[PDB]
């Protein structure tokens, strides 16, 4: 199964910034969302869940398809909230009809982690959409309540080893869970529309205590009103990521670099790019463009 890179014809560069800057401009806009969380956190998350599916053996699921538009990925239990970021993107595709859903959704999660003040994130085009029988059957994506090697087996099916999986999961300094969403309530620190390297600070710094939530979940719960799933205090927990979580503690800009390199191949995973393609663009925030 292979799934070339096709650019949306005569597409380029200033195209897809034009997108991105209409994102991270109804990014600045909507600003109430979610008690003014924004919606940064939840674009983040969806451009993670349409790639999650990726299944290596097979190379099923992914974000190539853009098969989230469909009611069977759209209804996953493991997605219930990310309808507020299709939302959220829905007047974006209507001025840019020309751009994939794939496309639109990962680079929903790229802008949201720039216009956040995290790292560049380099994107590529060129995902395709594909009909509604390749969606994936829900069932894919992780669950919270388990432990340190569920979550190494885990992320095997996604080609990711224990740093690019320690890495990746420093998005969790963002947003929050919603008790209605996922059965866990609270976010994990203050700082969860900014990209830093907070949730490794937390995880080592606070005083966790195992609770029962109203939604008879354990999470795991500090005096200062943070929480972190079972499956977050498991890289604690576990030897090998907690001398990964250290460092990222202790080295912001690592942390930046080696996010970036996992969340573009998580957004990528799938998908065969021509030798020919364009390369990786790299968007210019708002800031950078005075806008
Ligand atoms: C073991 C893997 C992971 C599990 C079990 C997991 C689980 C969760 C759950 C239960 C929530 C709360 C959803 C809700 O109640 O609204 C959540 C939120 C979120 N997750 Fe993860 N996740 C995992 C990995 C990741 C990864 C790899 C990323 C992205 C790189 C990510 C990004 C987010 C973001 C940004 C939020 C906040 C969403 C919001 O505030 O609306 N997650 N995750």
């Amino acid at each position: 199964l292979v799934h070339v890179a096709s650019v949306e014809k005569g597409r380029s560069y200033e195209d897809f910034q034009k997108v991105y800057n209409a994102i991270a401009l109804k990014l600045r806009e909507d600003d109430e969302y979610d008690n003014y969380i924004g919606y940064g956190p939840v674009l983040v998350r969806l451009a993670w869940h349409i790639s999650g599916t990726w299944d290596k053996h097979d190379n099923t699921g992914g974000s190539y398809g853009g098969t989230y538009r469909f009611k069977k990925e759209f209804n996953d239990p493991s997605n219930a909230g990310l309808q507020n970021g299709f939302k959220f993107l829905e007047p974006i595709h209507k001025e840019f009809p020309w751009i994939s859903s794939g496309d639109l959704f990962s680079l929903g999660g790229v802008t949201a982690v720039q216009e956040m003040q995290g790292p560049k994130i380099p994107w590529r085009c060129g995902r395709v959409d594909t009909p509604e029988d390749t969606t994936p059957d829900n069932g894919r994506l992780p669950d919270a309540d388990k432990d340190a090697g569920y979550v190494r087996t885990f992320f095997q099916r996604l080609n990711m080893n224990d740093r690019e999986v320690v890495a990746l999961m420093g998005a969790h300094a963002l947003g929050k869970t919603h008790l209605k969403n996922s059965g866990y309530e609270g976010p994990g620190g203050a700082a969860n529309n900014v990209f830093t390297n907070e949730f490794y600070l937390n995880l080592l710094n606070e005083d966790w205590k195992l609770e029962k939530n109203d939604a008879n979940n354990e999470q795991w719960d500090s005096k200062s009103g943070y929480m972190m799933l079972p499956t977050d205090y498991s890289l604690i927990q576990d030897p090998k990521y907690l001398s990964i979580v250290k460092e990222y503690a202790n080295d912001q800009d690592k942390f930046f670099k080696d996010f970036s390199k996992a969340f573009e191949k998580l957004l990528e995973n799938g998908i065969t790019f021509p030798k020919d393609a364009p390369s990786p663009f790299i968007f210019k925030t708002l800031e950078e463009q005075g806008l």
